């Protein structure tokens, strides 16, 4: 269950994962469209599902990509504030779940944002260990698909 | 136009948006629950409208209403991060607005959220002058439905 895989996060995974968002967390903006043009860049597959925005490959300059990955950045956000509060994490998780679920992603698709997540962590020096960290909480949601 | 709508976010009034959320902000479930079943009491015709969450009268035993209540605190703290640089303010406000113009919303009934926070606000203590400051964050959004 959703629960389980959120119940599981320990201490010092919440912890890599809060030292970790203190900082690619400061610049959604920046940081949110390296995540999504770097997903676009190598799973060149998933572009079609993002046709709403129109050419990505504008980057910084489409309005309506930058209004998305500045919002997805609080999804993020929620999430790390909902931590030590797994019946919280759940309904989030789960609501999120459903605007995914609606498009048809799996969680095996989902699941392929980990490379970006970790190429952004890797250009502020967080090592391995973090981007573990993230899969961790990734797998929740996953959990939930 | 949300750009004329924009620049009607004076200094004045992003000043009073930023104080009163660092205390509204401070509890996003408690207060984010508050809104969504203040705007249900008050307008009982829009409760139709959110009829994947359930049973809405259950409040915060409501799992979904709660991870959606949540959820829109997220959407403000979006906006008011965004105050400083009305372009990037009105990219996430068109996001926002057609997650509800894709529901059926229109700027009249997404209106009737000005009520409610009016409510919140004072229950905080913040008088007229936040709830105006508040209406306008608000036209903001409104001006792109
Ligand atoms: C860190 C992981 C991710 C987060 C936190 C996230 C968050 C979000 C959020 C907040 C939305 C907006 C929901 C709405 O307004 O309807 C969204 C939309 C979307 N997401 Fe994700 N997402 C993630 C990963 C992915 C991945 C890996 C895929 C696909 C391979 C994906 C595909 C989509 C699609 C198709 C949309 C619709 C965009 C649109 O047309 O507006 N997401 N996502
Ligand atoms: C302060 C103003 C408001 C904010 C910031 C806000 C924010 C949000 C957010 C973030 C979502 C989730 C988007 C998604 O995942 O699709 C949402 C959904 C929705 N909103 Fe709003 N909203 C506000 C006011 C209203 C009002 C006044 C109405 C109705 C008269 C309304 C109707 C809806 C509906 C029908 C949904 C879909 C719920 C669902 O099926 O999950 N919203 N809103």
């Amino acid at each position: 269950s959703v629960y389980d895989a959120a119940a599981q996060l320990t201490a010092d995974v919440k912890k890599d994962l809060r030292d970790s968002w203190k900082v690619i967390g400061s610049d959604k903006k920046g940081n949110g469209v390296a995540l999504v043009t770097t997903l676009f860049a190598d799973n060149q597959e998933t572009i079609g599902y993002f046709k709403r925005l129109g050419d990505v490959s504008q980057g910084m300059a489409n309005d309506k990509l930058r209004g998305h990955s500045i919002t997805i950045m609080y999804a993020l956000q929620n999430f790390i504030d909902q931590l030590d509060n797994p019946d919280d994490l759940v309904c989030v998780v789960e609501k999120f779940a459903v605007n995914h679920i609606t498009r048809k992603i799996s969680a095996a698709e989902f699941g392929k944002i980990n490379g970006p997540i970790k190429k952004v962590l890797a250009s502020k020096n967080f090592g391995d260990k973090y981007a573990n960290a993230w899969a961790k909480l990734v797998a929740v949601v996953q959990a939930a698909l």
